[PDB]
């Protein structure tokens, strides 16, 4: 089942992301239920917006806000919800939402899946438009479902992304 | 796995439907296999028709005809086969097919997923065109795969829908 | 889970294929991970080509190259990745790739799912264009991802297809 | 302009069909406007049905119900609305509705487009399932339209289809 | 030609809208060219947003910003670009941008197309969520366009929508 | 009419391309008819291949093979058939086929449409994988067409692309 996928072949450089929401999909927010392993409908998003990249998480990871680290994965074609993709982390989006800090990593497909991202080694290598899209998406997608709000503090590098992997992996085995 | 999703948070008011066939899909009839939990192709439907709502079942339920209670779930966008959606029952379609009574519930997305169905509290609140579509679909979708035939006896209320949940949940733990 | 689907109701005449790649899809090569049962992204294909039929495998089978027997399944509409389809084998495509012989079966939907393939009993009953498409796909889809190359030796009959099922089923229980 | 497209390269054996509704599309009934040549929305279909083949008309023809002769065209992938396809007539579906008698031709793609239809020379060569679905569609797609009924009378051969096209071509000029 | 389509069957109560951008489509902003009547790509949208309704214009109208009056049209399925829809105005969205004042009409499908919109007679009858999404879209779709801003001023009723159409129709001739 | 669209705002640096075949579409080869300006089906492709970019032509140009100059245009989402895109030439693909020599231009979206292509000034700036896929497509898409072959000769720069457009524009008038 999806609950027994490994975090990565070699964390934090070489990880698996479990995809929950494909890039450019209808505005249905899916989430994998941690008891069943099944895809749950979490909500029907109320803004006319879409995730600019595939969205999911690293299994066996516990972030400070109680859930596994979440990750955005650019691909040339949208992936199936429930699929698992081998990636390498390249950067991190720092925000605050109503409960203090949130981070969302960006990870690119690993070279065994594709060579089109070989030259993206860090956060400054990502296209500027795509970074600006992601930031704009996270600042507005909950505008109409409020008591909710997000603010974007800015981009960090591959080493900050890796640190967040490692600390949340470690945090999982214990609490 | 899909075999360990709960029937509901609070049956019969607050249930989970396991989606097998999305609204407006190609005419492939999928079914979740109760031994494996996997999506099986049940048949390629022979009429040029589509399910007017997402179609699936409540887990841990046994109806009088040997299978879990089946349910139609209107959403603003079609859902993935295998996904699980939180809903509240609002009515029931009564038919007879070659083996006596069949019921199919209608349940709407629960308010935590969407507010667009808050005002639908019972069977008379459903749009008339959608009810007429569903009835027409169930009367004709098997026209070309005969020895099969369906006749529609008519709509019942939210309390009859809830009763069918409860009796089939109870019926499951025992036989 | 997908790891506990049976090879077939009655091997080798009556088998289940686990679908990994739908017909006519984006050029994402998915594969079911044999440890987890989950759909993995195997690679993003580099040619502008698509599988001309749905593609997958028979569970509980071990071919000579270390993986389960793979199968192409024509359907009137593309199937979901992860779905299971009841089929009957009708022929086999023989190739050599860099590691000696490869076979890929063709199996058609079983008559309980559809009647549109009833008249296809063997390999000469398949439309010639579809056979020529499949051969052309397998000869070129890896042209740009080389150190890889495929050559097509030609079509065999339903009895050779069945033999390959049986030998790989037997080969699985033991090694 | 679509108003200037010919009736065919060689009537009645070699014709063009202007496509109004794609096979397997959403339940929106499009029509070419005669004055402007633009694609108009004639209506949203109220049954959960789709056209089993692409649908349109032959330009410069006038049937006795006072519009261009309509044709149904099977193709391996749906066509774009407003597109023009070269075809051969193979049959006619005769029916009666609440306005009187009607007739629908069936034409396959010309050999210059595709060889896949070269063995279909007449109405009994069409796959039995397609004929059954086309008939069932015409008899039920207007069922939720108050006042509108369709009764299918039977099929007629290629020769009957050719005569309708000649008759209706002549009648478009001479009047 | 789309340049020859009428403004409406009976202005301002019964109009035609030429559709430029489908609801829920890829983020490509199409426009009909005035000279040629062809569909041009005006631009690729840079936010991750989609139009919440089909968008287009009324032909033979000229607003005080010097183009045809635009309309937003909700429909149950997205429409084709270049297609013409018969509609009734029910409201107007007033806004200001970096070029000055602007106004966007909202029109529903005429009763001849669909009865589903017959209870919507005016701007307060639109579903509350659709109005909120349309406003939010206009206020944010140009956020990554340097120099371009939108401020939404409020809604106005059906009567205001009719006056804009008359005013702009007259102004298209008399000039 | 598409027959009246200009060759470009400022040839040869700023051109319009009329789109005939979308990137990543079904294997239907569309062409604009010269007389009518309608979209015709030229053929159903017989290989399992798709165009790796949108394909079309520049109006009011005539190449030495006696039709308009064709162009391949990469865009972030597929375009509609019949739509017109503003572009800049950056390269040419030279080949020979069974009718003789041929050439295919590559043009990216103009800066007014999208800034994403502003760093692509010439043929060596295109992503290496796209060039490889375009070449491989042209060399294999007609492989199952009896009598038809394609041999790719090499690329040429933006300057060569501009000269072809001038040459073919002049040749469209003066004749």
């Amino acid at each position: 089942s999806l609950l027994n996928v490994p975090a990565g072949k070699d964390l934090p450089e070489d990880i698996y992301v479990v995809i929950e929401i494909p890039a450019n999909a209808d505005p249905i927010k899916y989430e994998i239920d941690k008891e069943s392993g099944a895809l749950f409908v979490d909500r029907f998003m109320s803004t006319a917006m879409f995730y600019p990249c595939n969205y999911g998480y690293i299994n066996h990871t516990l972030s400070l806000n109680g859930d596994p680290v979440d990750v955005l994965v650019p691909t040339p074609y949208p992936l199936q919800p429930g699929s698992v993709i081998r990636c390498r982390p390249v950067g991190v989006l720092k925000m605050t939402d109503e409960a203090g800090e949130d981070a969302k990593l960006v990870a690119v497909p690993h070279s065994k899946l594709s060579k089109e991202y070989d030259h993206i080694k860090d956060v400054n290598d990502l296209p500027e438009l795509l970074k600006a899209q992601i930031a704009h998406f996270f600042e507005h997608y909950k505008d109409l479902e409020k008591g909710k709000w997000v603010k974007v503090e800015g981009w960090e590098n591959a080493e900050a992304a890796k640190a967040e992997i490692v600390a949340s992996f470690e945090r999982a085995k214990n609490k």
